[PDB]
């Protein structure tokens, strides 16, 4: 009869297994077993040495990672890994030769690389330097320079600036090779005009002067960063000392203010869809582009243009959706929200239709989460339309030339411990890996994709189950309330022998940004695990308005006022799970992180007399401090012409009063370059100005995730006491 | 039966009045009265207006202060006042000329001021702006600008930069003008080389962007700034568009190394005198400079040279005291450790002679604190000899030509009220006001000089005794204990009723930096006094090793040591209050701010487990960190060749284990240009490192005297709720 104590979750006493594998062609995958990178037959466990408990150590201890040419030829060795920013990061590399056997040692590649890939064929390479793209058609080869413009915080050739590699693409990377590997695509931001922010580092204790940080920032409002597209040929390189990029001019509905790049996406070698976004997310244009043989040029026409528009709010769910061509590329399948706001699959033809441009191959009250694959016939997709959970995840799939062979793949499965599944087909989709994530423990199967025979189990987690079994864990409902007559899904983590009858605190755990999703089938081991089956405390999440994938009806009900109604439903929410009975009104409390952080601390300001406590951790106190193309897509620009006014309504240090009625816990990480600290900053001081006491907590040269290990566990301990003391436990 | 609330401190409730006045003559003063500058007549009550109620207010109610000519013909008002480290500020000025009735309008003076000061004759004015010193004959008449190597932060022209503002000079001014007004003599500063500090400014929510405020700060053992003097001769201005000042070096025992500039004292029209001190504050030069008309130069001879030392530590308290001389200027009387290391008043002939450059005129196991005038006959000052109480003050006098004809002045009086007396002669000691601090409410009267026939009581508390008297007001026992053979004084704030049977909640309150004293006879209505009045709490405060008025060999004990000897202490006193019986050892906390804030972390990391919790408010944690004429003075350098082994020893983070046996609260400010913040930031970080929780308040925006009225209350309230849990009371 033993809990699962704080202790369990910090010092991650019970591992929980998965099945990461590497796809290297239509039925072969690569493992991490051992640290022995075996090779593996999709059909028959047939496996093989593909890489040493060896090699790896050659590097020492600081094998950060491996990359595999895909003709298998060598492997990139990534080693001396630093961190910078959410994606960002630089490393050191070393190409191993497969066949010659032992580390490539000529021509090296710089000792900081800031990115670093194959192309989709050979062994060609491509990586960024000091802010420049240089290219290494094969391993032993020297190094070819393809720009020379770059410069630190000034000008970027390949990789992200600061704004683009967090609220646009989801990384560092600006690269991308053409199937064929002849040309490679890259953007360049100009950082100029960006305002700069700085922070200060006080590093080790023997630094004797702070340092301090500067990042070209743009807030709400502030001059962008600009792009420029370039594409240079890669099979000329050694005939000449420069080769000269061509470059594409955005389409011309974009240019005449600003805007941002979207998604690049190679459609063949000669074909490269790019889209564009105006600098209010209002407006989006994906435009297809053709290289002209004889004048060497790339061209995007009009006709093949492409308009994707918004009238409730903005374009995609934090991006317009990618395009995933046929193999002629004579049409694509892309997922956009449709006449009734329901984010749905739908085809277009290379050539834009008036006011037709699409044929939806999907329809209902539920939407399409994202395509995974497509076949010469078949479209493998994940949606969440299964028994109508929208926080359910599955697997489907359509044939092309009939759209009525719509068939699940997942639901039947396992009904009971799986609901959320994560897929992974192999490249022409022979096999498919599927990741149950759902309600119970995680499980790993992998299926030949002609049948669906279930080939075998690759992970089940018996010993993960072996050790929960002399554990008191708590369970995980998920269902949903419905408030002016709408369903709004939300999930209790309820502890141990939970009796309906008696009576818990309760804590609300937050998040609720645009498009976000805290009620899910997904099983978990975080803090509010040791939360119910140790504190008996009843933590529960509810997405409410401005959420997950339930229609634009219910995301862009937020538009151009964040800090509403979001904010609102979460103290609805909690209305509802009193009268549910089994919660103690006299100790219900809020917590959140980074958005979730905003919330809890504008309910907190809310006086609604609803809650006791609460923690906001890195919270967000008025957009005009974060940054431009996040913020502006909901809030737009805070200017008098547009919605400065919301701005300055939904400020949490507007709120300071009503502080005065509750317990709260304001928690910031001192090198927090994403929400800045003047953040938490602006909200103590405007509580002191108030009047009204307060519990804070700074974390020294801690980021925005107060991730490095020590922090980590101190600050949920901190918390753990802050409750415990609110609830009358400890 | 009512108590001093927490709010009866925060809100003021109680006022403490005093009589501030300002001698014109040797037999008038200015007072303040009702907004109305009243001239006054020592000997009979004789007053009259001088400045009206009106006046002050045509500059509305931004008039900061005023400043009336010596010779009483004008009047300069301040207005527009905005500070700027400990001492600096920059305010507006307007000349008022008494005699026209009306504000001179003409060649008014820049609206940015730095520094601004009267001759100390007539209406000679000398300001400094934008770093450079200009010179007005008189306040009709034209600015003549003396300096343009002026330049923020680089080049000090007549004000101090920041070190020297705080640890050398008690002030911004670096100017000095010459009696008779001719020479005006001033330093410059050069911080060229001097490291810069740089703390983030958020201000107001409306700015987007938080500003980078910069400092060049010497932190210990960095490169410091340097110093040259000058003497410009203001009577040609009026002849020449630009002027030449002399410049007199530094005596050439200071200047083979770093070095600083002591004190600067005019002692006749064609005779100076300025004190030197090496960068190790091992060694002081006072040189005597005179004036020659024939070369137009000033002669510094080493015949009047004058070195003072220190084989057990430093010189002076905080540098070198000052010089007081005859008239015809041929000796002079200063304040230096005798042969048995008490600070004592002895004479010297200007010249030096061979180890006798003194006669000491004082001899005693006590102190002298401070002279206060030096008449053609009679040498007025103040000591802490009466009763053997180092912590009390009285006025003392010796006749120059009989050293036995001393006589108290203050000591029988008010025995009982009044121990702690602060003096205010006359201009030529015919009348002296005293200002009774003592045991019980602030006394003020004034005397004729010749008798001391008290003339009158120019304030006595009697209102705010009136008040006092319904209310349940704490006392406080000065008494000492003895360590190690030794007297070493404490002090109690004793809740009312007191009763020496039952147990009491102790807290100590300290500071304990070198020559510190908080055991003294002094009246306070502050944090300590609610405390007691409401909380029951007996708040301690007590004199150790490395302090006070009680000789070098107590002061200099911590030499090369700092966070040792005095920390010790601190606990042993703890140690004895115990012993005491009425202090109920399970409830002990201790709290300091500043050096007050290094001890009480330090004595909670001592593991000694004598306290239960504590507070520091912006501490020190590693000597590094604070700037270098301060730390160097006690520790010397930083480095291998010297004592970098004790600065290394005397870290608060090298604790962080023992903080695991303690509740900490540890508040810093945002904005603390002094003691960095980059100190706690350093603290909080071992702690977390360590895998000890503890508590945290940063103070945004806030100084190292988190002084704003906003924050000041906040403080407060959050400290008393801390000990409040602590103590299990609240
Ligand atoms: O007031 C004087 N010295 C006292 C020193 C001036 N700054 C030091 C300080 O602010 N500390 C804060 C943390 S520990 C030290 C104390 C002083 C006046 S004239 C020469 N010295």
């Amino acid at each position: 009869r033993r809990t699962y104590t704080l202790a369990d979750y910090l010092k991650n006493t019970f591992r929980v297994k998965s099945y990461s594998l590497r796809w290297v062609s239509d039925s072969e995958y690569l493992y991490k077993q051992e640290n022995n990178i075996l090779l593996f037959n999709a059909e028959h466990g047939n496996s093989s040495i593909f890489l040493e408990n060896s090699t790896f150590e050659i590097f020492g201890d600081s094998i950060s990672d491996y990359s595999v040419s895909p003709d298998r030829l060598f492997v990139l060795l990534e080693y001396n890994y630093v961190k910078q920013w959410r994606h960002s990061y630089t490393a050191s590399y070393s190409i191993y030769d497969l066949n010659k056997r032992q580390l490539i040692t000529e021509e090296k590649i710089p000792n900081n690389t800031q990115w670093i890939t194959w192309s989709q064929e050979g062994h060609k390479l491509a990586y960024v330097w000091k802010n420049d793209i240089y290219v290494k058609i094969e391993p032993h080869l020297p190094s070819h320079r393809i720009t020379s413009t770059g410069k630190e915080n000034v000008i970027f050739n390949g990789i992200n600036d600061w704004v683009y590699e967090e609220e646009i693409f989801g990384a560092y990377s600006a690269l991308w090779w053409s199937p064929n590997g002849t040309f490679l695509a890259y953007a360049q931001f100009n950082d100029t005009g960006v305002p700069l922010i700085e922070y200060s580092f006080y590093s080790d204790e023997s630094l004797q002067y702070p340092k301090t940080v500067w990042i070209p920032y743009p807030k709400a409002g502030a001059v962008n960063p600009t792009v420029k597209f370039f594409i240079v040929n890669t099979d000329s390189l050694s005939s000449t000392t420069t080769t000269i990029p061509m470059q594409i001019t955005a389409p011309a509905s974009v240019t005449t203010g600003d805007h941002y790049l979207c998604d690049v996406a190679w459609v063949s070698e000669d074909r490269i869809s790019l889209q564009w976004l105006r600098r209010i997310q209002n407006y989006s244009v994906m435009a297809i582009c053709d290289y002209d043989k004889t004048t060497l040029v790339w061209n995007c026409p009009t006709t093949q243009e492409h308009i994707e528009t918004s009238a409730t709010g903005w374009c995609g769910r934090f991006r317009p959706a990618e395009p995933h061509f046929t193999s002629d590329g004579s049409s694509f399948y892309k997922i956009v929200s449709d006449k009734d706001g329901y984010k749905h699959i739908c085809q277009f033809q290379k050539d834009r239709k008036p006011e037709q441009v699409c044929t939806f191959i999907t329809k209902g009250a539920w939407e399409v989460i994202s395509i995974e694959a497509l076949t010469s016939d078949y479209l493998y997709y994940i949606s969440n339309e299964y028994k109508e959970m929208p926080g359910g995840r599955n697997l489907y799939k359509i044939q092309l030339t009939d759209h009525t062979n719509k068939k699940c793949l997942s639901c039947d499965l396992n009904p009971e411990r799986c609901q959320y599944y994560s897929v992974s087909l192999s490249k022409e989709a022979k096999y498919y890996q599927l990741g149950c994530r759902g309600p119970g423990l995680p499980l790993y199967t992998l299926h030949r994709s002609t049948d669906q025979k279930e080939l075998r189990v690759l992970e089940d987690n018996s010993a993960l189950d072996k050790m929960l079994q002399d554990v008191q864990m708590p369970s995980k409902k998920l269902d949903f309330i419905v408030l002016n007559e709408t369903r709004f899904w939300y999930q209790m983590i309820l502890p141990p022998h939970f009796d309906k009858s008696k009576k818990y605190p309760l804590l609300i755990d937050v998040y609720a940004g645009p498009c976000s999703q805290k009620a899910d089938a997904a099983f978990r081991l975080n803090w509010a695990t040791y939360l119910a089956s140790t504190e008996n405390i009843i933590v529960a999440s509810f997405d409410g308005r401005g959420s997950g994938y339930q229609g634009d009806k219910i995301m862009h009900a937020i538009n151009k006022r964040l800090g509403t109604l979001e904010v609102e439903d979460q103290i609805e929410a909690a209305r509802q799970f009193l009268k549910m009975g089994f919660v103690d009104s006299k100790r219900v409390a809020i917590w959140g992180w980074s958005y979730g952080g905003y919330v809890t601390s504008m309910v907190l300001g809310s006086g609604s007399g609803v809650f006791k406590c609460g923690i906001a951790v890195a919270p967000v106190s008025r957009w005009e401090y974060y940054d431009s193309v996040y913020t502006e897509r909901y809030m737009g620009l805070p200017t008098p012409e547009d919605n400065l006014d919301h701005y300055r309504n939904s400020t949490v240090m507007s709120r300071a009063e009503n502080f005065k009625q509750v317990e709260y816990l304001l928690i910031h990480g001192t090198a927090d370059d994403n929400v800045h600290f003047q953040q938490s900053a602006q909200i103590s001081k405007a509580l002191v100005d108030a009047g009204v006491d307060f519990q804070a907590m700074w974390y020294t040269d801690e980021d925005h995730g107060i991730a490095s290990s020590t922090a980590h566990q101190h600050i949920y301990s901190h918390m753990s006491h802050f409750l415990q003391q609110c609830f009358s436990l400890r």
